[PDB]
């Protein structure tokens, strides 16, 4: 039949007409209407989408529970399953026990990733009542957050394993009792027998195949018939490839699909066998048979550990990758290097191939027939005297793609050290799964030794060179890895012939060397937040200074919050999509829409004719709406397609054509800087003389520093719905905006009309990070405009490939810096040139600047000092705010030459920062004061509380023990002003309502993106009223409710805010107080009650602005900041010299953050926003065709820290005894100053690299490069050795922009 | 009264914190608001008229 | 708004009171989240107590501009407004009457 | 109002009034109510929250 019939949240489904293309994720929010289930990606790779599903098993006969990603599970894979989503375990009425704990233990910021963390933790308590620890963080390899730094989900969820920030004391009990019944009518359906179905879509038909006759019937007769299991890279390829398979069979239930045999010579896995079933029969069978039968099994098994997450292995088959035949697959190598037995079938036809080289004849291709099927995969016992070792190094550990990955076989002669075969196979260093075949066969028969050693390697090096254009690029590190691997398989090899008391024959292992070949372990994690308590006497209802959980946690972990998407349609509403240049530069020579108009659903083309009034926006009136005549970036935006639904928006907007002719292009920063190609002159501080102080100085370095960019990765894209009201121009949109003000001015120019025609309305953000302070308008003005021109509400919510390549990112860096100093390590110059690539308009890019050039000394006094900065303009995707807006660049430069101060002096690096570290009264390179100059306490408490000098002396002993793993250790300073850099944006406003109920509503300019700004203005307006914050509530931020604000940055926000709220507070306040004086003790409902009666008004606007500010560049005068931030981190690292791979074994962090509003989300913005910067400086690469498009656009090639990530022991100290009478009741500013104090990291890697070279390097360079971000590729290159010698040897992937 | 247009409410329930929004043809957005937010049992603050 | 026009002598009244064109002021709705514990539009009243309301805000915001006034005479509205917005002065104001 | 479009998932009200001046009300049996295609509730005084 044709009927798809299922259960969500107990309730029953009937589709009578599914569509094979609806996923899961679109069939719950748009047609089911439950909107607690996010898209993140559409990828696979962020989770947010994570439900659970529960069937009963007809195999094992019994109900099964597992997590899937809603985003790739198509709904005709799921007849007769049981979904489950966030809103199905409970609600802020009744939560469950993981909705509460995320929520109480502060693990919820944004609130976008909450649900599908809920999910992942839902579906292991499901399966697992009592986890570890280690379960516990295995559960969420498939989830990312961008706000917390992991540290308090985990924190929380702890307690379900096995002053204070939380009470998990208060927490109540699990009862699974009360988990919701599995639908009684599906337990009927198991008895009777599953039957073929057919479903019927717009362009796609999908069979549900019941038997194998069935499925080799259709095979035989049509072989076009695209075999689907999970759906895992069929739905990538549909999505982002725009593939379309119109013939769809889906084999999953099939028994023999699925079935597991143990046999004589290993054990067969059906092909459909989903990638959890592999992990857990394996790990039975290496628990429990004998070590050396299980070599190829605890090869897999190290594979399945880097894997995806547990939403991917639960659907994806082993079949599935294995037919995929990507060149990275993981576990083909491992099939390959150990002859695993694959039987193909097709109708009356059956074969078996043992895969070999063979089976993998070309890209993504096999040795299989049109209409043949994979039936099963024997996976082998290992033999006597048989080794095996799997090896993959990624960019990231957990859920991320292999650059090389292998599998490696030996098996000796009996009784010898002998090599009777040897099997070594690789991925990811050519279009296939490959074999070295011409290496192998020349080591038969020779002993397993330092000259085998040598011919593998020099054979390896020969065999798999590399094309300086292969697809990835990073041709050196990939080699390097080739050998790299073989030496720990080598040294594996060594130690297992000792075990087997062949010592004797091919030697002992050196000691020194025994870490290299260690199997990955975290050591259990260990964390601390200290933060001072209020006085005794401050009242219980005052909650200034008490850790408040954010006021919308609750609703975050249900599902319950609103984002801009999740808001209802209207009846009339429309969908638009963008439509992109693919050319860096060029000029459009037309346009062609025939193929879009036909796609059902179409609506209109936009383009800049359309444009009613002005097509010039942007924060500097260089940047048009749409393009006209030329593209000027890949990313530049055309049009936009209007239509019924988001899907036929997306095919009409491929069926709209550009013609192109292309002009000379600037890329890059040196292409720029050739071009003489700036937004504007040169910015410049300087103070003293610098001919003198290079002339004094003992000792001069030179140097380079480049630093790459950064993606914000807001867990919610950029989304706007713009409603048109019909009458006088009127529209309101409700925006994923840091900037309400800017999204309404451009608007109103784009339609032309008054400002007071456009209302603005911002709920909340699921993160925003600077990236949603100007660059969402690109896509508010293109709804705007849709709207105006139907009369109709239209809605975008951007994809994450849209939103990487359209919305632009931090800004890369170059500098070229020089130093002089003495031999004390004291500097007496410095000169800095700093370049950064602003791409396709000039937007913030001048301030950021600005700011970079007032860091450039980050803590220290330097006497004789000049910092330049230009901004180069190219053809990229502009760039734009990011968390820190040009300080972390300038204070990277700044530590950078410093690195290399201290070990040109040979003095510890401590020793010369705080040497030259600033006083208390000192006038910093712009001559602005440092008073309440905190930073000696924080250097002083963080080097005592982080035993930072006895583990030196740990790291040193660990260093002259280990030849292939090093230690470093570093503690880095940060000074931060705070204020925006231009004055009159230091202003905020609010509006307060008393109703007569005594019931306050409270708003103010300030947008809520995760930071828990609404949290704390509603302490400080509960403090100044004297009321508990329960009377108290902030609904949204509008433009008609307060006006002209600025956008929610430059940390300020809450200062600002909190100053407006605080004096329209003390507005109200002065209005009851004859009320108060008649009646002193009668409640605040009486005294409201009675002004009412009164005729008093209880509304009042509220508003502050930072005084005294304003800076020259012209007079090197006058204050920029009102006040600075400072911070002090202690990290400690170990790397792997042979992979590049490193372990954040202990950070530790002192922040002064005044006296802080709230310490719980102080606490937690210093941990997301080291955790940022932690990805920028050590993870986090864009990667760019020579071309200027941008190839890195989602999780699978942009890796941000995951929960695996963090440091594994994290602590965190708020400076006590430090009030800032400055800023509203005495606390500091926290978002942006903490993120440069992941640099901690990166020059701990730094120091561990110097040991690696000292160890290994001949005549190594002394001052060696490191860039950033600081990547496995380029710490492995930097440990110059034996390996990396035999591997060094202008059209490529990718060019450094 | 015949007033042209008949008594007429819109509510859109906001699913937080029992935030509600309505759309009315009234002369007192004051006791719509205060009448609602009483039946419900949620304070003023949460109902806009 | 009812019928009786009270928007349209809301609007002439905020113009006169600014001394503005009417074409620059715009009344769009009344909600209880802009103005609070309002009086029903009744007792034929509300162009007497909004008037009042209304003229007392264009009050604040005149006395708000007035040092920008005084520093250019004759410059247009425009510019008045935009130099009280860069020197951080607050272009909002509630208005009321008994 | 009744011009705002409407929302796709937005539902519609009637009231049921009293055809009696003065009376106690005995029952009220809502099965015929029931049966109508798009019902969804009959709302009444133990509904208010
Ligand atoms: C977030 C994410 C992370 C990932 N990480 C990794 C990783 O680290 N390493 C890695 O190797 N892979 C990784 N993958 C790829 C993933 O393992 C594969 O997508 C998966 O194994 C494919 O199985 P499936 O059942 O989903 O395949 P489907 O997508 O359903 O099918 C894929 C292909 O196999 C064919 N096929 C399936 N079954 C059969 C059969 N019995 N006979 C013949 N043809 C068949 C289909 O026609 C299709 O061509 C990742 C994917 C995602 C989404
Ligand atoms: S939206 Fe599904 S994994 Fe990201
Ligand atoms: S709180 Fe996790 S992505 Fe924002
Ligand atoms: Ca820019």
């Amino acid at each position: 039949a044709d009927e798809l019939v299922f259960f969500v949240n107990g309730k029953k489904v009937v589709e009578k007409n599914a569509d094979p293309e609806t996923t899961l994720l679109v069939y719950l929010r748009r047609k089911l209407g439950l909107c607690g289930t996010k898209l993140g990606c559409g990828e696979g790779g962020c989770g947010a989408c994570t439900v659970m599903i529960s069937k009963y098993d007809r195999l094992q006969n019994k109900i099964v529970h597992f997590s899937v990603n809603a985003c790739l599970a198509p709904i005709c894979s799921l007849h007769h399953v049981a979904v489950t989503t966030v809103e199905g375990i409970g609600n802020t009425q009744k939560l469950h026990p993981v909705q509460e704990r995320i929520a109480r233990s502060h693990g919820s910021q944004c609130g976008f990733c909450t649900p599908g963390i809920v999910m992942s933790m839902y579906t292991l308590l499901r399966n697992q009542p009592e986890p570890t620890v280690e379960e516990i963080e295995n559960a969420f390899q498939g989830n990312l957050c961008r706000c917390t730094g992991y540290r308090p989900i985990l924190q929380g969820f702890r307690t379900f394993a096995k002053p204070s920030l939380f009470n998990p004391e208060d927490f109540k009990p699990l009862d699974p009792t009360q988990e919701p019944i599995f639908p009684p009518e599906l337990l009927r359906l198991k008895d009777t027998p599953q039957k073929k179905l057919r479903f019927e879509g717009e362009r796609v038909t999908w069979i549900q195949a019941s038997t194998m006759e069935e499925l080799l019937d259709l095979k035989a007769q049509h072989p076009d018939a695209k075999l689907v299991v999970g759906n895992t890279e069929i739905g990538i390829e549909m999505k982002f490839k725009n593939m379309l398979f119109p013939l769809i069979v889906c084999p999953a239930w099939i028994p023999e699909l699925n079935s597991v045999v143990h046999g004589p010579e290993g054990i067969s896995f059906g092909a459909s066998c989903p990638l959890s079933l592999v992990e857990s029969v394996l790990a039975e069978e290496i628990a429990k048979l004998p070590e050396q039968k299980t070599e190829v099994f605890r090869g897999v098994m190290e594979q399945l550990r880097w894997f995806a997450g547990k939403q991917v292995k639960s659907v994806a088959s082993i079949g599935g990758n294995i037919i995929t035949a990507s060149p990275i697959s993981d576990l083909n190598p491992v099939f390959m290097a150990s002859g695993a037995k694959l039987t193909l079938v097709s109708r009356g036809t059956r074969r078996t191939v043992r895969m070999d080289h063979t089976f993998f004849p070309g890209y993504r291709k096999t040795l299989l027939r049109p209409e043949e099927i994979l039936l099963s995969i024997e996976i082998p016992y290992s033999k006597e005297g048989e080794f095996f070792s799997a090896f993959k190094q990624a960019s990231r550990r957990e859920e991320d793609i292999a650059k090389v990955t292998s599998g490696m076989r030996v098996l000796f002669k009996p009784g010898t050290i002998e090599v009777q075969e040897l099997s070594l196979c690789f991925g990811g260093m050519a279009d296939r799964t490959i074999s070295a075949l011409k290496t192998t066969p020349k080591q038969l028969s020779k002993s397993w030794n330092e000259e085998l050693l040598q011919s593998v390697c020099a054979g390896l090096a020969e065999e798999l060179q590399l094309a300086p254009d292969a697809p990835g690029g990073m041709v050196e590190f990939r080699r390097t890895l080739t050998l790299s691997f073989f030496f720990k398989f080598y040294l594996t090899v060594l130690q297992k012939l000792g075990r087997a008391d062949l010592e004797d024959m091919c030697g002992k292992l050196d000691p020194t060397f025994a870490s290299a070949t260690l199997l990955f372990q975290k050591d259990p994690p260990a964390n601390v937040q200290l933060f001072q308590e209020v006085p005794k006497d401050q009242s219980e209802e005052d909650m200034v200074g008490r850790p408040l959980p954010h006021l919308a946690a609750n609703m975050q972990a249900s599902g319950e919050a609103v984002y801009c998407d999740d808001i209802p349609r209207y009846e009339n509403e429309l969908s638009l999509r963008l439509v992109t240049s693919t050319r860096a530069h060029a000029k459009i020579t037309s346009i062609d829409t025939s193929e879009a108009k036909k796609v059902p659903g179409f609506v209109c083309f936009l383009t800049a004719e359309d444009v009613p009034n002005s097509n010039a926006t942007g924060l500097f009136n260089d940047e048009t709406v749409f393009a006209k005549d030329e593209v000027t970036c890949v990313g530049h935006i055309i049009g936009a397609v209007v239509a019924d639904t988001p899907e036929h928006a997306q095919r009409a907007a491929r069926g709209v054509k550009i013609t192109y002719e292309d002009l000379p292009a600037i890329i890059t920063i040196q292409d720029a800087i050739n071009n003489n190609s700036f937004y504007g002159s040169e910015i410049k501080i300087e103070k003293g003389d610098l001919k003198k102080g290079f002339s004094e100085a003992d000792n001069v370095v030179s140097g380079e520093l480049y630093i790459g960019g950064q993606e914000h990765f807001y867990l919610e894209t950029n989304c706007t719905i713009a409603v048109p009201k019909g009458e006088a121009g009127e529209m309101e949109l409700f925006v994923s905006t840091q900037n309400t003000m800017k999204t309404q001015s451009f608007v109103a120019k784009m339609l032309g009309v008054p400002d007071n025609r456009i209302v603005v309305r911002v709920k909340r953000m699921g993160g925003g990070f600077g990236g949603k302070e100007t660059r969402s308008t690109v896509v508010s003005t293109a709804l705007a405009l849709a709207a105006h021109k139907t009369g109709r509400p239209v809605r975008c919510m951007l994809d994450r490939d849209e939103d990487m390549l359209i919305t632009g990112g931090r800004h890369p860096f170059l500098a070229k810096y020089k130093v002089g100093f003495m031999k004390t390590g004291t500097v007496v110059a410095l000169e800095v040139a700093h370049f950064s690539n602003g791409g396709n308009t000039e937007d913030l890019s001048r301030s950021i600047m600005e700011r970079a050039l007032f860091h450039m000394d980050n803590a220290y006094k330097i006497p004789n000092i000049r910092g330049t900065g230009r901004i180069c303009k190219t053809n990229l995707p502009s760039n734009t705010a990011f968390r820190g807006f040009g300080g972390p660049q300038g204070m990277l430069i700044a530590e950078y030459w410093m690195s290399e101060v201290a070990i040109t002096c040979g003095l510890p690096a401590e020793e010369v920062r705080r040497k030259n570290m600033y006083k208390e009264g000192d006038l910093t390179h712009f001559n602005q004061k440092l008073e309440g100059f905190t930073l000696p306490r924080c250097w002083d408490e963080c080097i005592a509380s982080s035993q930072y000098l006895a583990r030196k002396r740990e790291v040193e002993k660990f260093n002259r023990e280990n030849c292939w793993k090093k230690r470093g250790l570093c503690i880095i300073p940060t000074k931060f002003g705070i204020s925006f850099t231009l004055p009159f944006l230091n202003q905020g406003g609010a509006l307060v309502h008393v109703y007569t109920d005594g019931s306050v509503l409270l708003t103010h300019g300030g947008t809520e993106m995760g930071q828990g700004l609404h949290t704390k203005m509603v302490q400080v307006a509960s403090r100044a009223l004297k009321i508990p914050t329960s009377k108290i509530h902030i609904s949204e931020t509008s433009t008609n409710t307060v006006p002209n604000t600025s956008p929610t940055a430059a940390s300020a926000s809450a200062d600002l805010n909190g100053q407006g709220v605080y004096e329209a507070c003390q507005t109200i306040l002065k209005r009851l107080e004859p009320f108060k004086k008649k009646k002193p003790t009668g409640p605040w409902e009486a005294w409201v009650m009675d002004a009412y009666t009164s005729a008093v008004s209880l509304s009042a606007t509220g508003f502050y602005k930072t005084p005294n500010l304003g800076y020259s560049f012209e007079t090197n005068s006058g204050n920029p900041f009102h006040y600075f931030s400072y911070g002090v981190a202690c990290s400690e690292v170990e790397i792997d010299c042979l992979t590049g791979d490193h372990k954040n074994l202990r950070t530790d962090i002192v922040m002064d953050v005044g006296s802080s509003l709230n310490p719980a989300i102080d606490i937690g913005q210093v941990e997301g926003a080291f955790v940022q910067g932690l990805g920028l400086f050590t993870m986090e690469e864009l990667h760019y065709s020579p071309e200027g498009s941008l190839h890195t656009r989602g999780p699978s090639t942009y890796k941000i820290p995951a929960f695996g990530s963090i440091p594994i022991e994290f602590r965190v100290s708020l400076l006590r005894d430090c009030p800032n009478k400055r800023a509203i009741y005495a606390s500091k500013a926290v978002g942006e100053p903490p993120l440069f104090l992941a640099s901690s990291i990166f020059f701990a890697i730094k120091d561990a690299i110097r040991a690696a070279r000292a160890q290994h390097g001949d005549n190594a360079k002394q001052l060696f490069q490191l860039d950033s971000p600081a990547t496995p590729e380029k710490i492995r290159n930097a440990c110059v050795d034996q390996f990396t010698t035999l591997c060094v040897t202008c059209k490529s992937w990718s060019v450094r922009i």
